[PDB]
């Protein structure tokens, strides 16, 4: 490219559409450098297509092209259509070229132009501008430099022999210019262009080539990329070889190691980095141990698959030694890794089994004893629940997805991993938070159901993590050392580093490079008082711009206040963001717009640690935030929805926390009632409606401080405490002394009332009559009486109970032994499950049946336990239900006597433990 402009607008807005990308335009981001050069060679700007590239103007298009059409002119010359450039924009040339100065200073570097440079800015202004541009200036030439013929260039009489070694393990401008060009612009400021590598600039540089690289840009892009960060390495030396540059480098040439394409690459400098980085490693054993797993693990899955159709399948058989080899030398090496940093010598039993079981792991994961598998699987799960643990989340997640993707539950459990009930009680803390995944296959679940079944069985105990309401745990856990916000938000961004894709990794590093260093460098005591304690000392190293500048290519920047904005599931982002633009002098708060909108997840996070900054920073100025979020909050509390729950949590939660935190110039704690203005019975009501209700409780204490009853009722009827009921007053009736009969759930006492009530209804021919049906039912669940109940059912024909008739239509099945019920299918009570089960025991001839019911019994319990709200009540009767379908696979299993009578006498012990117990879960 009349129509070939519309064609080809759709053809472009048909290939960005259909590749995950935003728009026509974000596909003109990735490719303005060929085309513009290309274009431009031979053109000029102004009479391009902007029809293309859906753009609806020419000064729509420009806003975007300012700088590599600029750069590109002035690398050839058009200073006339620069100037033309300019004219169109607004701004004259001079300040145009003072916004695009980086590129420019590359590309005409690059292409020998600086004297053209010189005329415009002047001698001693386009010398601060090389000053400022500096590190932006050495990433713009690791992105144009054509990988060419580097070892011949460099003999920079270093990179020669670092290049061959790392080759003997395993505008496009030649590679013969990088030295020279670099001497050339480091010729005129202070640093010598000898040597410029501090760690700052080197993760800089590396992660710039990292993020150039593209999921629609193709896999060939890689293996140059690959290249180009070879030459970075063998030309830095020995700062990306030590450091948090060793272990950030490791991380993705991991990732690089995984590609099919080419793991040629990746492989010698892996190799090369583990075996000169030695005196680094033994300090840090706990960075190790995880490395080891992750790569150990991918490289295992990446041994076992073999998919060769694009690849010559020779190359494959090539690759795929060379793989075996690395995975057989860093097995030698990890056997004989011994580091005097090991905490004490059961985390260095730990690292030694976790190493060697996972070098002989298969494809797969699966709970036998005596496999590699379950041993390494138990191993991780025993450190898990650890103070002093090796392995960070994203190892454990990636050993765990690959153990337990596709998994293999022993049909008995005398071959189990787990088979003791003091095993379970010991894991199954573990074993629980291990199940709050979902890239966990379904026999993973069964496992982990038979593991909590055979734990509550065997304890009557609930694992904590089910019975806690509120977040509180996780932001004393992050906000720890000091206590404050500062320190959480460091945690949560350098978890970042670790845990991240290479974009979300960059945007982690770059904001704490400017944190440290602004905090360095203004000499903030309580910034730093907080990074000495949130970052380990390699990260607080490799975060400091000692000798430079922090480069304009870090510090990028990118009604919310009201009702109704409750609801849309990126309320949290766009209120934090709203947020922590208002409060610019706060460092930690200035870095956040660039990680609070691309990060998934990261808002929900850190929105009380940003509120808690904002509101403690204007608290002598202007207070803008209080009143605008004490006044949003009258309505926002006072919302009933299904999507705006999950945001009222959020809510509340930020509430508790700011109850946390001193004021400043505070008598006592009942002055922390002023962060915020809350009206502190709609809070009561608001937690009560999420489910909260020790949280809504000490809401209706506060309102009741703040005074001196429709509520309390529904706090205390749900509330887990025997007595706290009986407490609260109500005006008395027949009817009253029912409901509290009916709570307490008395037998024949109870009995008597509802009969009462459902003949006068009978006889009256009152409506409630059912309601009572329904009461008198459970009523009679709960004495025993099953053939009276079963005779009160089958008389009632609509059957329309909330859900209390449909766990009372299938206890009395199962009590009378009637095992011809149609039970529904994907069902949420636990009196269905354990019908399903009994039943399947009744009509099978062969106990592999029974087995695949039972297992998939487990399954959808823990499945229906993870998927969130559930009382007390509901939670205790699922795990009970787990314990049923534990018991029967346990005495499903026997093979002779022996293990019959260990099975009675398992009955005994947990007679021991059922004597003092809650009533319901005997």
């Amino acid at each position: 490219p009349t129509h070939s402009a519309l064609y080809a607008a759709s053809c472009i807005k048909r290939i960005a559409q259909t590749l995950k990308l935003s728009g026509p335009q974000e596909l003109f981001k990735l490719f303005a450098p060929q085309l513009l050069y290309t274009w431009l060679d031979n053109d000029s700007i102004q009479d391009i297509a902007y029809e293309i590239f859906g753009f609806s103007s020419l000064l729509d298009l420009l806003r975007e092209a300012q700088t590599e059409a600029a750069a590109i002119m002035m690398m050839r010359g058009q200073e006339q259509e620069v100037c033309q450039l300019a004219q169109s924009l607004g701004l004259t040339p001079e300040k145009l070229v003072q916004q695009s100065f980086t590129k420019i200073i590359a590309y005409s570097i690059a292409h020998d132009g600086e004297s053209r440079m010189r005329k415009i800015l002047g001698k001693e202004e386009y010398l601060a501008n090389i000053h400022l541009n500096f590190a932006d200036i050495i990433s713009t030439f690791f992105d144009i430099f054509d990988q060419e013929d580097p070892i011949e260039k460099a003999f920079f009489a270093y990179a020669a022999e670092t290049l061959e070694e790392i080759k003997k393990l395993g505008p496009m401008f030649r590679a013969k210019y990088l030295p020279r060009e670099i001497v050339h612009l480091c010729s005129r400021t202070q640093y010598e262009p000898e040597n410029i590598w501090t760690p700052a600039l080197v993760v800089f540089v590396a992660r710039k080539l990292l993020k150039t690289i593209h999921p629609a840009l193709g896999p060939l892009h890689a293996c140059s990329v690959l290249r180009k960060i070879r030459v970075l390495i063998c030309l830095a030396g020995d700062h990306a070889i030590s450091g948090y540059p060793l272990e950030m480098l490791l991380h993705s040439l991991r990732v690089f190691v995984v590609d099919p394409e080419c793991a040629d690459d990746a492989l010698g400098i892996t190799q090369y980095l583990i075996k000169r980085g030695d005196e680094y490693l033994k300090r840090t054993p706990s960075f190790l141990a995880g490395y080891a797993l992750s790569s150990l693990a991918d490289l295992r899955v990446f041994l076992e698959s073999s998919q060769s159709s694009t690849t010559q399948e020779s190359q494959f058989k090539a690759t795929k030694s060379k793989a075996q080899e690395f995975h057989a030398w860093f097995s030698k090496y990890l056997a004989a890794y011994d580091s005097p940093e090991f905490k004490d010598e059961g985390q260095k039993q730990a690292f030694r089994s976790i190493t060697e079981n996972a070098a002989h792991i298969r494809a797969s994961g699966n709970a036998e004893k005596g496999t590699h598998e379950s041993n390494l699987l138990l191993e991780i799960l025993k450190d898990w629940g650890r103070e002093n643990q090796l392995l960070n989340e994203p190892a454990r997640d990636v050993a765990l997805s690959m153990l337990c993707g596709v998994f293999n539950i022993p049909p008995s459990s005398r071959l189990d991993v787990i088979e003791t009930d003091e095993d379970a009680i010991k894991n199954g803390a573990v074993v629980w938070k291990s199940c709050s995944s979902q890239r966990l296959g379904g026999e993973y679940l069964a496992w982990a159901g038979r593991v909590l079944g055979r734990s509550f069985a065997a304890s009557g105990e609930v694992p904590e993590d089910l019975l806690r309401e509120s977040q509180l745990q996780e932001y004393r856990r992050l906000s720890q050392g000091v206590g404050s916000s500062e320190e959480g938000l460091l945690n949560l961004i350098k978890s970042l580093t670790i845990s991240g894709d290479c974009f979300t990794a960059g945007l982690a590093e770059a904001a704490l490079r400017t944190i440290v260093s602004d905090a360095i460098s203004d000499n903030d005591h309580d910034l730093l008082s907080a990074c000495q304690e949130s970052l380990p000392e390699p990260l607080l190293i490799a975060s400091n711009w000692d000798p430079y500048r922090t480069p304009l290519s870090d510090q990028f920047k990118v009604e919310v206040f009201s009702a109704r904005a409750l609801e849309n599931p990126n309320w949290s982002q766009h209120l934090a963001i709203r947020l922590a633009l208002s409060a610019p002098k706060i460092v930690t708060l200035r870095v956040l717009p660039p990680i609070l909108s691309k990060v998934k997840g990261f808002a929900e996070r850190a929105f009380p640690f940003v509120v808690h900054l904002v509101l403690a920073y204007q608290l002598d100025k202007q207070q803008s935030a209080k009143r605008e979020l004490s006044e949003s909050l009258q309505e926002w509390l006072n919302f009933t929805s299904e999507p705006a729950k999950e945001n009222l949590k959020l809510l509340i939660n930020t509430i508790l926390y700011l109850r946390t935190q001193p004021l400043p110039g505070e008598s006592s704690i009942a002055d922390r009632a002023h962060w915020l203005d809350v009206n502190m019975a709609s809070a009561a009501a608001a937690a009560t409606r999420c489910g909260m209700y020790k949280v809504a409780l000490l809401f209706a204490e506060l309102a009741a401080e703040s005074t001196r009853s429709d509520i309390l009722l529904e706090i205390f009827e749900n509330i887990d405490d025997p007595d706290a009921y009986y407490g609260l007053s109500q005006d008395a009736s027949l009817s009253t002394v029912l409901a509290r009969l009916e709570y307490e759930n008395d037998g024949a006492k109870s009995l008597a009332f509802r009969g009462a009530q459902y003949d006068s209804h009978l006889r009256g021919r009152d409506l409630q009559s059912r309601q009572d049906c329904n009461a008198l039912i459970k009523a009679l669940s709960s004495l025993g009486l099953a053939g009276l109940s079963n005779s009160l059912l089958q008389s009632q024909q609509s059957i329309d109970g909330s859900s209390d008739s449909l766990d009372a239509t299938f206890t009395t099945a199962r009590k009378l032994e009637i095992w011809n019920l149609p039970a529904p299918v994907n069902s949420d009570s636990w009196a269905v499950t354990v019908y399903k089960a009994y039943q399947s025991m009744y009509q099978a001839q062969e106990l592999d049946t029974v087995r695949s019911m039972v297992h998939d019994g487990l399954k959808n319990t823990v499945r229906h336990l993870s998927s969130g709200s559930l009382n007390t009540s509901v939670l205790r009767q699922q795990l009970g239900a787990l314990a049923a379908l534990t018991e029967l696979d346990d005495i499903l299993n026997v093979r002779d006597q022996s293990e019959l009578q260990c099975t009675l006498a398992t009955f005994e012990k947990r007679s021991k433990w059922m004597m003092s117990g809650r009533y319901a879960d005997v």
